[PDB]
């Protein structure tokens, strides 16, 4: 076990990635913060994943919760020694359609999000003294611009340079911040990727999703199950000397 | 010569680089709307530049002043050619002293004051039908994180993405999009950046610039006119093939 | 007239881009050394382009026909300001297929050829102490890897990187040291080029051609002449504080 | 455990990085080919690391060596699921010094060395038909120019081309190709790196290694044991998505 006796808290982690994440880390002997917008799935998610895991109701785009949340996990489980920052939001449109909306919910979320939620749990780990582990959710999307997602990729730009540079300060209190960036994951959000592909690209429905999968070199889609080694990886002993950066688990789907 | 009859708009242009740049223009035969936030030195900056120059007055953080600008270019040139996202500012904190304020401040004007103006631009672009050229600043900061300067480097870091998204989606309207990447250039402005790096960096005034010069391969910190061959470039009929790059100009500080 | 007086040499102009760059630099005032392994064709060249172009016999491949070549500049031309490092062989097979005459092959023209060319003209200009410009021709080959072109991907990375560190150790004489990646760019060579993929992709002839020119966001395969603005560029005044870049000049076929 | 049963081969592991990589992999439970062109320091090194290592002699440079190689772990242990490219040369000097002694001497052993290796391991793999592993050793250097280092450099950007390249192609037959970027990592080959620096710099002998290790942002240079975790990582189930990817392990040295 990887990762035992260890705090984490992993932000949206009710489902998707973070659900998965968050399940892998229990399994290796960590205790889990729940924490997500919807109190009702934490608690369920908590229940279902065992007695190491605890749901805590937290909004990323609100300082006062984010405070909330540093502190329910200290009261919890003693302190706080792995953050991954996983809530996220997409969205798609071309650019003369992006709107003032939708620029600001996916900053306030994606960026904002990461970055308050991050500087929380730097102080109070700096508090602590041990270290020690931050991990970011990037995206193939903050490799590299696309025609119909222009916002969403520069929130993932945004995060990994923001993961560039927390990494540089805070790796002198011994955190490590790193970040994971995943090409194309199948879940329950595809069915709606697809479909705003679908109507800017004027294609039948399940082409575009389809398409996307053909071109993965692996062969197909991600799961969320694909990424569980590398979140255990980075949250572990072997990635002490990792420090500012991002790795891709995409099935070849972008190089860095 | 190069810009002979095109009709450019420059945002924060009433000094500095984004001046250099509007001067370079009306020598290369084009007509540049000076927009700027500082009206009253955008007036005297278009009065010393010539009958080809114009003030426009412009806060890029709100949509009914990038609108009026906008129209301002279809009122004295007929219409809009060129646009370069100049405007910027610049902060710098380590990682548990960012505040809100900064977060917010310098996203609405790095970026959606850059983004939102790339769009208006383009919509007016795509409606003349006639093609046109992007060109957004970008910054070394863009290319990598650093202990210090997160917030900036994040925005720089939205915007080369920005840049790369915006291209691909114009293109087909035959509008080219691309950015300049500067590295150091000199200016009033480095007493209070020498200061802010003299403070958390524990120095002696003056030392961080200095040292900031003498590492740059070429030898000095650049200068406005050391960019202004690339914004020529970028906005002539030489460049008609790029898209959706970011160029450094930048003595060698930074390689990519 | 940007290149007014100037003396440079480009390799393999006899034919294609590097003739494009020899007629685009002529015209813009310098002398250029026609420099090929096709003597005849090079001479054909240099009396059409008219009397500022002159034939000189080069296999970048060997030493002694490198060192004669820059001697050559020299008598005709009092000095050598700008090289062009323009020489390359294509070849594609799938890693299994690999073999040590198409590695040695291309890594002898393509990597030693650049290489060893760029040194003998680096000490020239240096013992001219005038100063000098190198462009080396790179390729979005050079930018990524792909599954049926290892060899020569492997041999524009290998160009890249020794742009930069060239660029890096040669500025301190006032040499800048850059490099041009084009995208894909339609010729005669296209036909041998599309019969190879149609082979190992298994595709009916033409296809791959067609197919690769309908991805380029611009709409269409690059032309020489897409390219020489770039070329002049970095061999003028205007480019003085670039250093150790890469500039893609592709259609938007791949963002740096 | 981790890599229980598994076959591997690591080139240069007796000693340095490789044999850090060979004794944590005996660990995990794999049988490892200790191969080296000092046969007797394999053969010693096989020794004392235990009965699941054994020494096989093998020179990289050579085709008839490489293929005895492979067909030496077929016969010894079943078969190769594991390979790490670890044999590597570094030289220095400064452009108008370089040899074409030093450039073929580099690149047959740093890329053609690796390049066949892995050819080989492949051609094995796919007649295997139970997929495999290929770790490719990069390095920061890879990464970035310098100018005192463009030979070593342009290998190691050669072998991230190479490692992308037969990623994409070897993924079908369930062969994952990453590699590994080490930054500065201490060991017995650093006094004469500091020695070389220290020439051509101009400096005291040691101040190039202090200098260097005290630049690494954690805080120190690395050592094998940072790195072997991702070693483990990259040859385990728990890379099963991961493809074409080049890993910086370094401290924060570069950020990728
Ligand atoms: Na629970
Ligand atoms: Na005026
Ligand atoms: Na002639
Ligand atoms: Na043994």
């Amino acid at each position: 076990k990887r990762l035992e006796g260890k705090s984490a808290l992993i932000t949206g982690s009710a489902r998707g990635i973070g659900r998965a994440f968050a399940e892998a880390y229990v399994r290796e002997g960590a205790t889990v913060a729940i924490a997500d917008i919807d109190i009702e799935r934490a608690r369920q998610a908590a229940a279902e994943i065992g007695p190491a895991a605890y749901a805590v109701q937290m909004d990323v785009t609100r300082q006062d919760s984010i405070d909330a949340a540093i502190a329910a996990t200290v009261e919890h489980a003693g302190g706080l020694d792995i953050l991954v920052n996983n809530a996220a939001l997409f969205d798609l449109a071309p650019i003369v359609e992006i709107t003032r909306e939708s620029y600001e919910k996916l900053f306030a979320i994606n960026v904002a999000g990461t970055l308050f939620t991050l500087q929380a749990a730097a102080r109070q780990m700096i508090a602590q003294g041990r270290g020690g582990k931050i991990i970011n959710m990037a995206s193939q999307a903050g490799r590299r611009g696309e025609a119909l997602v222009a916002i969403y990729c520069a929130t993932k730009a945004a995060v990994i340079s923001l993961t560039q540079s927390a990494g540089l300060d805070l790796i002198k209190h011994r955190i490590n911040v790193n970040a994971i960036a995943p090409g194309v994951v199948d879940g329950e959000h595809w069915d709606g990727v697809d479909a705003l592909f679908a109507r800017y690209e004027n294609r039948p429905r399940g082409e575009k999703k389809r398409l996307v999968g053909e071109a993965v070199p692996f062969g197909r889609m991600g799961t969320a199950e694909d990424l569980t080694g590398m979140a255990i990886f980075l949250a572990s002993a072997e990635s002490d000397y990792i420090v500012s950066q991002t790795y891709n688990v995409d099935g070849g789907n972008w190089m860095s």
